[PDB]
This record gives C-alpha cells, sequence and structure tokens, in this order.
C-alpha cells in the first residue's frame, strides 16, 4: 500500500517498510486533539526536522463519496491560498483509505485560550482577534468562499497576539452544504439562505461568546433572543460602546443589511 497525493490541480520514507509513510516521515510529539473526525498530532518531520501539525481521519473510506466529502477539504485549502491570517496547508496525502492534512504548526485555538483563562478576554485582545479573523472572512469572501464553520474551536492563536482562522472542511464556494454548528448559525441559513453574510454573524457571536464568557444555546428560547437585533442585556454590559456597536452590525438578523467583512475593516475602530 503506497501513499498517493492529494491536491485539486519523502527521504526517510522506505516504500518497502511495512509502516505507513505518516510513521516514517514524522516524529510524532504530542496528540493535539482527537474526536469523531479522527486525530491531529504535533509532529516534526523526519525529512526537515520543522514542526507541523497532522491530521488523520479515523475510519477508511467508507466509500466513494465519503471519499470525495473528506478529500474536500483539501481543495477547500487550496481556493483560500496563501493568506497571513488563514491556516496554511503543505501538503495532503492518503493511504489506506485514510486521509492526511498537514499545516503549519499554529498555537491553541481560541477556544483553549478562552478555556485556559477562564473569564472574558480584556477588549485589547479582543479586538486583534477580531481584526485577523476579519481579514481572514474578507479574504474568503473575495473569492466568492463561505467558511460556514466560524467559531473559538476553528481559530488558531498566532505568535504575538495574532490569530488565524482554520478548519475548511465546510467551506463551500459560491456558484453542497453541511449541517453548521447552531450555536453560531446565522439565522437566515435555516430558511437556505446561503452566503457570506453568514460568516459574518458567526464571528460576532464568536466575539459576543469570548468577550463575555458566555455559553451559546444550542437552540430554543435563548437561541432567538442573540437573533432579533437586540445583545443580551446582561452580557453587553462590560463591553465598551463601539464593541458593543460593531457587535450589533455584525448580529443584525436580516443578511441583506448585514454589514460586510470590507465594511466592517473600513470602519475606525477597525483600523491598522
Ligand atoms: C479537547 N480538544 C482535543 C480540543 O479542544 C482540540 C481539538 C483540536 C485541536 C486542533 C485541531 N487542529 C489543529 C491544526 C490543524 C490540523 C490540520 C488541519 F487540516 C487544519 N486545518 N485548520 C487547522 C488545522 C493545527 N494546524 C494546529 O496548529 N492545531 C490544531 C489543534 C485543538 C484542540
Amino acid at each position: 500500500l503506497q501513499p498517493r497525493r492529494v491536491s485539486f490541480r519523502s527521504p526517510g520514507y522506505d516504500p518497502s517498510r511495512p509502516e505507513s509513510f505518516f510513521q516514517q516521515s514524522f516524529q510524532r510529539l504530542s496528540r493535539l486533539g482527537h474526536g469523531s473526525y479522527g486525530e491531529v498530532f504535533k509532529v516534526r518531520s523526519k525529512e526537515d526536522g520543522r514542526l507541523y501539525a497532522v491530521k488523520r481521519s479515523m475510519s477508511p473510506f467508507r466509500g466513494p463519496k465519503d471519499r470525495a466529502r473528506k478529500l474536500a477539504e483539501v481543495g477547500s485549502h487550496e481556493k483560500v491560498g496563501q493568506h497571513p491570517c488563514c491556516v496554511r496547508l503543505e501538503q495532503a496525502w492518503e493511504e489506506g483509505g485514510i486521509l492526511y492534512l498537514q499545516t503549519e504548526l499554529c498555537g491553541p485555538s481560541l477556544q483553549q485560550h478562552c478555556e485556559a483563562w477562564g473569564a472574558s478576554l480584556p477588549e485589547a485582545q479582543v479586538w486583534g482577534y477580531l481584526r485577523d479573523t476579519l481579514l481572514a472572512l474578507a479574504h474568503l469572501h473575495s473569492q466568492g468562499l463561505v467558511h460556514l464553520d466560524v467559531k473559538p474551536a476553528n481559530i488558531f492563536l498566532g505568535p504575538r497576539g495574532r490569530c488565524k482562522l482554520g478548519d475548511f472542511g465546510l467551506l463551500v464556494e459560491l456558484g453542497e452544504v453541511q449541517e453548521g454548528d447552531p450555536r453560531y448559525m446565522a439565522p437566515e441559513l435555516l430558511q437556505g439562505s446561503y452566503g457570506t453574510a453568514a460568516d459574518v454573524f458567526s464571528l460576532g457571536l464568536t466575539i459576543l461568546e469570548v468577550a463575555c464568557n458566555m455559553e451559546l444555546p444550542h437552540g430554543g428560547e435563548g437561541w432567538q433572543q442573540l437573533r432579533q437585533g437586540y445583545l443580551p442585556p446582561e452580557f453587553t454590559a462590560g463591553l465598551s460602546s463601539e464593541l458593543r456597536s460593531v457587535l450589533v452590525m455584525m448580529l443584525e438578523p436580516d443578511p441583506k443589511l448585514r454589514a460586510t467583512a470590507e465594511a466592517l475593516l473600513a470602519l475606525p475602530v477597525l483600523r491598522q
């Protein structure tokens, strides 16, 4: 069984040894995460000795559609291309029905960071993370790409207080869609209206969660409250008027009237 490269366009590996290309070309350092998606390892390459993060799928390909669904994340990484605020894909391959993606190594997810601090984040960090993810979203939306899964778990920290948007498994190209996280779902997604506006709403709820340390409702009464155009009165009080103002713009229920990422980045408060 041989590793096949995956794209939409190996010195330490001896093709005669039984160990996988993953186990022969890399040094596993630590397991970053495991879920139904598979595992994510912090690895150092046995070739160049740089730090990367490798994600492998859990089970072998169940069928053609399951294979196509998994390989689409690689296509999504390529359409995004090179951007400072996007997790770069280095290479992807498949071996034995398992899909392997090798990205640059980042810091903790914004979710892990907030968990560690266990309180709200100070607004200085929030504005930086808002600006970085808005820069990512503006880069995606300028190419008719919609992320559809903006949330703390899919934003990853960078050095000196930067962060990068990641996990492009749900990304779609306007011109086919999977179930997003309902906690961060834009209201128009419920009635089949998909578009770049949806990413702006998801970021606003992302920012509302990290800046207020509040957990988002999966559904029901509270879910409706966050989607009527008023921020929740208890949690909003700590925020500044400018932040409260921008969150209201991002959380506008109507996608036709919702500020775009380009419009946001052009506001005074979101300066360089
Ligand atoms: C309880 N628990 C275990 C968790 O909460 C949890 C779960 C997962 C992760 C995680 C996931 N992934 C990565 C990736 C990553 C890899 C491959 C890809 F194809 C990617 N696309 N976008 C990004 C990535 C990195 N690069 C990176 O630095 N750290 C990561 C950390 C962190 C914490």
